[PDB]
């Protein structure tokens, strides 16, 4: 029973039954209810006085005003009809005067006040992994549209350099390590909610390796022409996908001589291990992203965590 | 044509046609394409050399390495078959040596790097009812944080009794409401803004909006008390000017506010203002017990 329910039912009871019953009602139900005691006491002694329980009303009043130090309107005090039976008492005039004082003071001191309760800022993260012989400039354009879904985009670059501005994921260990380093650093000074990791070819490889070694907690993954040459060797580790409930959105073009094979073998295992996912083959496309890839990203994200 | 399309079609052309045609292909399509130039130059001179255009290849190489300062793998350089025709040239050994230096340096210096590209600041103002305060109203509007909204709970300066505040003088109310709001936006740029209220609280909220003292995207009233709804006929026009959505809720046992709330909803229909009224059965002058769920819908509706 909330403060308002108590107050509403009490009033109802005043009309329904007498002032006596309503007094009896609030006596029993007021206990424990938080809100504004002053208002609760006013109701109590007003009902007491109205019902004819003059003595009860006086000590209720005393407590409120004397013991708890609250105050009520002067006009109300000297004009509420329910309180007339109390004017006989001298203690009553004492309270009146005591309240008047507290009121005059309280009114000159009126002032606005406000309480702000700032939000936590649901920070979402998306990590995209470039392909071999790429870098951040080259992979950014294809994953830039994740900001439209309120996602902070992290684009990691491998330390394994092959030529000026060209980087690779050959050594999948350093990759997994770095990927963890970046991820740890990010959550340490944040600790976000949703996390989706995306990748292209070898990029997608390290992404999947990392996830499976539980080096990164992810809600879903979005691979584009992933290069997964040891898909059979990772049969045991793929279990991790069914014990943590992760959604996968995989895309690959049917003219991709290097990645349609491994991408379809991978999808086969995802079906065998009943992992919620969705594979999309784009006709005529080779080893490149589809021209309406930013639209697929919209679906993918919707699917991944928007849905559930 | 993207960097990848260029690179893929060029290779395709190498297999389809000769190394000469593929060279010719990349020459005309590379122009303008953004993306790793080093990789683009490698393709160019490698195809040149392979095709038999040794001289062209040399300048291509020179530019890339000399003029633009890029470098390539030593092993690749001294082992790619397509580049063998270049070993005759002394300038070629110069490049080799120049790259070896830049490579040794670059490889001892390998290091991870990452680029972050960050992605609002929303405000919600709830107005307590007469004879209430911040403690009493907070519980019914606390669930707006779940929708990424900063919650502002203003308290009227008009005190009636210990910890009991009222919106009698609807002018001071409008004033204060503006003061709080101004102060907040001067240091926040609040994108979305929704104002909510209960009874008299909702009244000041509406009065303020209409005097354009506060820009709001929507408003959520609970059992609003609007006694001069007809007197505000002219000022209600403002709701059709900047296009605001309204979500009004009221209980059918509310002796004091079901009248005015329905009259108000009537005007909103007459003035064709996007809105949605919801009557909760059996409810008196109090919030519905599943009110935090209605707030979810209301906000969904409003921002949509």
């Amino acid at each position: 029973m909330t403060y308002i329910q108590l107050l509403n039912e009490t009033l109802h009871c005043y009309a329904s039954k007498g002032s006596l019953e309503a007094y009896t009602y609030i006596m029993e139900h007021a206990k424990g209810i938080v809100g504004n005691e002053a208002q609760i006491y006013n109701f109590k002694y007003a009902l007491a006085s109205a019902a004819g329980l003059e003595e009860e009303a006086m000590h209720v009043m005393k407590e409120a005003i004397i013991e708890k130090g609250f105050w009520y309107g002067n006009e109300y005090l000297i004009s509420d009809d329910d309180l007339k039976p109390l004017h006989k008492f001298e203690e009553f005039h004492q309270m009146v005067q005591l309240c008047k004082e507290r009121e005059e003071l309280a009114k000159k001191t009126e002032r606005a006040d406000v309480k702000y309760i700032d939000s936590k800022k649901k920070e979402k993260l998306f990590i995209a992994m470039h392909g071999d012989q790429e870098n951040i400039a080259i992979v950014e354009p294809y994953w830039k549209s994740v900001l439209d879904q309120d996602y902070t985009l992290a684009l990691p670059q491998s330390s394994q350099i092959q030529f000026s501005d060209g980087f690779v994921w050959d050594d999948i260990q350093r990759g997994k390590e770095e990927l963890k380093e970046h991820y740890v650093k990010f959550i340490e000074n944040h600790r976000g909610e949703s996390v989706i990791i995306g990748g292209f070819s070898a990029g997608a490889r390290v992404a999947l390796y990392t996830i499976l070694h539980k080096d990164i907690d992810v809600d879903g993954f979005i691979f584009m022409a992933p290069w997964l040459p040891e898909i059979d060797e990772w049969n045991e580790l793929l279990e991790v996908l069914q014990d943590k409930n992760i959604k996968g959105y995989v895309v690959c073009g049917d003219q991709d001589e290097d990645c349609f094979e491994c991408t379809q073998q991978f999808v086969q295992v995802l079906k065998d291990k009943n992992i919620e996912h969705e594979f999309k083959v784009v006709p005529n496309l080779k080893h490149d992203y589809p021209e309406d890839f930013d639209e697929l990203l919209k679906e993918a994200i919707k699917y991944i965590e928007d849905k559930s």
